[PDB]
This record gives structure tokens, sequence and C-alpha cells, in this order.
């Protein structure tokens, strides 16, 4: 398959981006609470869904959970202000909450067949999105980083096998702060930091310009 692109809502940031995140990839975006990797998170959840002259996929989305910070009416509130009916965006939504790290892993394989039921659909899967992706083995595995980077490293090649096999744009985000980090290393295609700025501005810079966007009804955007 051809590269696709998903629009993020943001010119500046599809600029930084090449024309929005890519599907056979894994896009990895980090940075402090707060920096609004989840906001675009859920922008995606919602641009995917949209024609291509809009820079959507016509796609489906999968969406795993760890904190419990999915929100649909923020998903509806996205989609009223892109020209989207919210209850068809919500219906292509396919969302799980994780438990713990080993049912994280599990899920993925189970979005395996979700993936193959919709593959020859005018709605197949083009977003998975995994928020956040390493919550749960940060809090598993303190005290043990190499039993913890050998699970991350299993999931992480699940991940990149559904991005490349069935033409999927893989997200994840990954919270960083203070002391924190060894990312996701060299794992993600791309990785995109993100933090606050002054005025409530968001700025993004690819690791390995910058973008500037702001959180609004629209998701993000310019
Ligand atoms: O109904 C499902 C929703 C999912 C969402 C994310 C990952 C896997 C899922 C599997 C399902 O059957």
């Amino acid at each position: 398959a051809t590269i696709g692109r998903i629009s993020t809502g943001s010119k500046s940031l599809d600029k930084l981006l090449g024309g929005g995140i890519e599907t056979q990839a894994i896009t990895e975006v980090f940075g402090e609470f707060g920096s609004g990797k989840t906001q675009l998170a859920h922008t995606l959840a919602v641009m995917v869904q949209l024609p291509p002259e809009e820079g959507g996929l016509n796609g489906s989305v999968m969406w795993i959970d760890t904190e419990n910070t999915f929100r649909p009416e923020r998903i509806r509130e996205i989609a009223q202000n892109r020209g989207l009916d919210p209850d068809e965006v919500l219906k292509h939504i396919a969302y799980a909450r994780a438990f713990n790290s080993n049912h994280q892993m599990l899920l993925v394989q189970q979005a395996e067949d979700m993936i193959k039921e919709l593959l020859n659909t005018d709605r197949p899967v083009k977003l998975l999105i995994v928020d956040s992706l390493t919550s749960h083995f940060r809090s598993e595995y303190i005290g043990a980083l190499a039993e913890r980077q050998q699970k991350l490293a299993k999931h992480l090649a699940d991940l990149h096998r559904l991005a490349n096999l069935y033409d999927i744009a893989v997200f994840v985000t990954n919270q960083v702060q203070a002391n924190g980090g060894h990312i996701l290393a060299h794992s993600a295609t791309l990785r995109v930091y993100l933090r606050k700025g002054k005025g409530g501005k968001r700025i993004a810079r690819l690791i390995d310009g910058e973008a500037v966007f702001s959180i609004t009804e629209k998701g993000i955007e310019d």
C-alpha cells in the first residue's frame, strides 16, 4: 500500500510531519503531564474519519485506554466542529480499557481480529491509539528495568507488525517528566516531543523547526 497521512487538525503540525501522521508507522508523542498528548489523540480519532480531500482516510479507529482518559463528549465536540456527525464518529471508534500491561498486550492481538473484519469494507481501520503506552509497564516493573524492556519490546513489535501489515497509523502516547525517560528509545517510527508554551500554546518538535498550535473546540488548530 501507499503511505497514507492523517491530518492532525493543525496546519503547523501537519507541515512539521510532512502532511500528517503516516500509516505503516508508529508515531510516539511524549511530554509532561498536561502537555496535550491525549488531546492530539482525540483529534486524530476524528480527523481520520474525514475524506482525503480534508486530510482523513475515511477510516475506522481502535483505541486502547490505560488511564481512563478517553472522553466521548470530547469526541462529540471535535466532530461537531469538524463538520461530521458525532454519532457516526463515535460508532467508528472501537474502545477498550487495558486493566494491566499483560491485558494491554492481549488487546493488541484482539485488535487484529477487528482489523481483519473491516479490511475490505468502506471503513477499514486506519488508526490504532494506545494512550498511554508505557504507564502500566512503568508501574508494574519498578525495580525490574531489564524485564520491563523485554515486554515493551515485544509489545512495540506487535504494534509495528499491525501498522505495516494492515496499512494503519499507530499513535502512542508516553508521559515523560522530571528525571524520567528512556522515551521508547529508537522503537517508534517517529518521535514527537510536545510541551506547553506561553499562553497555553503547545509546541511540537521532531526528535531524531517547531510547530505551534492551540487546543480548541476543533481539537487542535493553528
Ligand atoms: O470491540 C473491541 C474493541 C477493541 C478496542 C481496542 C483494542 C481491541 C479491541 C477489541 C475489540 O473486540
